[PDB]
């Protein structure tokens, strides 16, 4: 009888089991929260894979009666109290490498569907606009801008945001990255500019894109306070995190055209709808469902990769045997 | 008593006049149509502006009586009769150089909404879209795809074709290039693979955009029979020419899954409509109103550009004074 | 009895006998000059394959009887007449691809010699300095510069001048080209600006480099005038053609240190030597045996290239059947 | 009366003293050992600046009786006992992003050196080789070889590893890193393959090149065994640390022609000397006397910094106000 590992937030195990066959059961729970977890899992389930539909605090680990390892399937990991999830002996993994181009792909998007309206305009199309005149395309097109020697505001210069700042070289844009956490001369090797602050960034940036994860110091990075720091007509781009942004003080930016438009992936409250929360009648506004990450290529490489780590996990010793624990510090 | 211009397919003269005013007297006529010009014009305009919405044959420019110079706000010139205006001792000129980067900026963007499906998803949501679970997540995008290793098939490699190339380039693309008009080692030069046939291009390439002008020798370069040498899933962007597809064929390739996505700036009729024509319910189909290559720099640069063009025929020798005249040889 | 082929200014033709051995007889005249050829090949040479250490006059190309084709194996043709070769009814070619990226490498080569000093530095060693000291290598390595910021201007923007361009960018060049031949928005493109003169062009860059064609038009191009609207302390590169420059011109501008270095592939008299001519005794100079073309693929790229254009001249219709004809208009 | 502050291995402190004027005495020793420094500041320096031809080992470093910063004006400090320098009480640091840049041209310019043979070129024209024909210039540049498609084989992937791996793609090259030390991803975010091991790499590689520091478990990290691993007519470049490479292994591998040439800007003994060493006779070598650092506005750059960094200890609290502490660990 093997070691049980349960699939939390979902339904679909089969990427997975090729590989935990001879290794662990495996069962899945399809819940959005700890309550719809049946108790012979909290009991008995030695390892986890989850994603991002489901947060685990301290409350909710402290349920788990034999669990060692959780694996987010996927890059972020700010839905675990990895802290609490390391005091009380549980290993927190992730699968950073999955999704790097993917998402700066869906940015670069989103950024482009910004400065040239392509999403809008098809919109425009949709409901019916007739453009004839090349005035009236002017008219409808409005607001679509030059790119070559608009700057770019990069907050978070990791994997994918240096990716994003690659691709947006190619395009003419200035790009400036704000990381507090780098070593000095990280700017050099990739021939970018690099500022101290944030508000140093926002002030030079016609588009902000944000790249960092979600943790404890940057939660609503961009508030009412930066919001005001940031440049007239402005562009606010979010593939990271919903919970880095106040989305009542931005709603209300792009109501007095403070910034001029935003695309945004994340959200504060997941599911989003165009009919509840704070940007419920927000204009310029362009939005995904959390889908920046999704190839069909990324999708497998994360999952079978989390499925290793679980198989380390279990018949290796733990933490020494994971290649992606991020609390060996708090464990 | 100064020489008269005329505007014919427009209204607003306003960026051109203080480059004109003490040159030419400047008229509109706002005509989608050769029928629409007041006889006025057609009798004594010596010099004419005009965009992509009205088309002059010979028998359009046989009605003018002292035209002896016409410049196309903008790059191309297949809505004009170019040689028998040179027979007519008409010279013609465009304005090229203005939207290079506008252009492929916006193809860009066609191209990354297509491979991402930012535009689509972000239909979803506003139909009402619930995506909840990672596996709603998975099929509501289901069909975006990992670009690295994707070939980029561009067909026409001019100033806008080279700038696509640039720039696809640092999102992983493989680019081939098929032009058959450019000299040997046009390649080399910028680290690209060239193919010597469209069946080549079209062969290899799992995108297809189209960058060439539309001349007497390639109207619909994609037809039944060429799209049938397309990979099977392709995607085509056309920003160029709306005569350079056989949009019934297309229609087609997208219903019968040939072809799993296209994105169009241009039409064979236009203005577009999603309920009138061959594509008019043809799927994974994404369209914008002949805007790639508005930005408001480029249209003032354009103009001004233009402008420039007819105060040096009018002001100088025609055709040695004009910077653009794309008709020497037929004049 | 077939057409009788001669490489002129060589020995080897292994590489191109393969391709003729059933179309034409092969003989070579290793000839510097029309003195040295055996008047068996000016009388009956129906086609002739030549490199760059022979120039034909139309005193030259009088004296050949049946020649009807000069194949340049090789980009350049200045060391021909070529519209005096039309004249007389015979076609010139060229092989232009094979060393584009090769020449772009060792111009690379050579401006980052200048900047950094490598090859100087290496000399400095074989002479036997010792460099112990932080203080002794700043004196020995005095000024090696920072290239980021610096300005390259490139005089012709072909295939080799712009994998030039392309390759500077990564370094951290701002990269300029003058180029008074091609049309408006070549510089949009690929990203770069462009100037409208010489004179604008040299007053800007730091470092310039060569990569125009020698024709009838820039004969001295880099003269004692034109020197000195070069930036004081420039750096001056050539791997084009030795006719472009001046050397008397260069070589006063080196000693007094108007230009602080100058790298140079070609010379006004080939071979070159550090003992004979204008630079004998001029300083900061570095200068290669005219190789920057050379590599074994791309040797044999053009030899077979150019056997080919010999076959299809024999065999097929001139000048319709050739693919690099470069008389088309004096034939 | 401040603090006494002395720059070891060197005389020049002028780009030092308007920054530490009113924070400390500054004197220096000119010393290449520690033998060398006079009494004085070994027992009252509280701070020292020290470039790279000094060595300070356990012993060295307990002959000051009150030293509690040292600062390497440079990146490099693997000649410092930085573990026993903690130990002892001392804050070590460096100024790592100076030079990043400045290396990497240098390196550029040592692997297009040995691509092109540009500098031995120069070498056969100065020592009179006449190259007059077509078949001179073959075999006096004989070994030149195409770039593109060649893979570059880079062993440290940080600052200076990522600006070197930047520039090459613009050449064609296929560029590969091996870094045992980088977290999962980074080959993504820059368009990258990495390796696991060093085999692997040296397999793979036409050209090797080191940009990793030298530390207690990469010591002829290059030597008789691991050159067995390196393709048959590889290159070798090393402006990182002499200390990585074997050179008794390097100098047969060049005589045997299993490495067709070395490029090395470091060396296991410096001053380098070609009459002194194990490559006293080694063929295809290229060497620069540790100068691939040096620019005039990188050479002020790390002085000025430096001395801030003393400026901080001084006035501030260890090492909490150091910006480039290097053993916070064993402090
Ligand atoms: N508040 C913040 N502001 C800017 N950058 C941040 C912040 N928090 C984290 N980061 C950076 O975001 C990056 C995340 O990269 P990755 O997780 O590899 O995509 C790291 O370089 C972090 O240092
Ligand atoms: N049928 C065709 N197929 C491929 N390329 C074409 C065709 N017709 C024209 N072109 C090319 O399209 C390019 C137009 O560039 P530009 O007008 O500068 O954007 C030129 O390089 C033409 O040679
Ligand atoms: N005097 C000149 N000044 C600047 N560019 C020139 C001059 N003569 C020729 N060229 C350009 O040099 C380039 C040669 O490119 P390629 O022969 O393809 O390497 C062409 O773009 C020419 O227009
Ligand atoms: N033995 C080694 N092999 C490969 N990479 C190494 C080795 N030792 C150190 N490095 C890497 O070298 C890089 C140094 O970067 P930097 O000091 O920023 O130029 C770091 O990424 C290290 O992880
Ligand atoms: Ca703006
Ligand atoms: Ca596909
Ligand atoms: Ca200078
Ligand atoms: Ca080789």
């Amino acid at each position: 009888h093997m070691p049980l590992v349960a699939l939390l937030d979902g339904r679909d195990c089969t990427v997975e089991m090729p590989i935990l066959k001879d290794v662990a059961t495996v069962a899945f729970c399809d819940a959005q929260s700890t309550q719809e977890i049946h108790e012979k899992v909290l009991n008995e389930a030695v390892g986890a894979l989850m994603y991002h539909t489901i947060t685990l605090t301290r409350e909710d680990l402290e349920k788990f009666k034999a669990l060692r390892i959780i694996v987010r399937i996927g890059s972020g990991f700010d839905n675990i109290d990895i802290k609490s999830a390391g005091d009380l002996g549980i290993a927190v993994c992730n699968v950073p490498a999955a999704s790097v181009e993917e998402t700066a792909d869906s940015t670069l998007c989103h950024i482009l569907n910004l400065y040239r309206r392509a999403t809008w305009l098809h919109q425009a199309l949709r409901e019916g606009t007739r453009v004839q005149s090349v005035e009236q395309i002017r008219e409808v097109a409005s607001g679509a801008a030059r790119i070559r020697g608009e700057t770019l505001g990069i907050i978070g210069f990791g994997r994918t945001g240096q990716a994003v700042a690659l691709r947006a070289k190619a395009f003419g844009f200035n790009v400036l990255f704000y990381d507090p956490y780098l070593s000095d001369g990280v700017e050099r090797a990739l021939g970018l500019q690099r500022v101290s602050t944030l508000q140093d960034l926002l002030f030079h940036s016609d588009c902000v894109t944000l790249h960092c994860g979600l943790n404890e110091h940057n939660h609503h990075l961009i508030n009412d306070f930066t919001v005001k720091q940031m440049r007239q007509g402005a562009f606010l781009v979010n593939t990271a995190r919903g919970g880095l942004v106040d989305e009542k003080a931005l709603a209300q930016a792009l109501k007095e055209g403070r910034i001029r438009g935003a695309a945004l992936d994340v959200h504060e409250s997941e599911p989003f709808s165009f009919s509840q929360g704070p940007l419920k009648d927000a204009p310029n506004l362009i939005c995904t469902p959390h889908a920046a990450w999704y190839s069909e290529q990324a999708s497998i490489e994360m999952r079978e990769e989390a499925a290793r780590e679980i198989r380390r996990a279990i018949t290796g010793r733990i933490p020494d045997s994971l290649k992606n624990c991020v609390n060996k510090d708090h464990l």
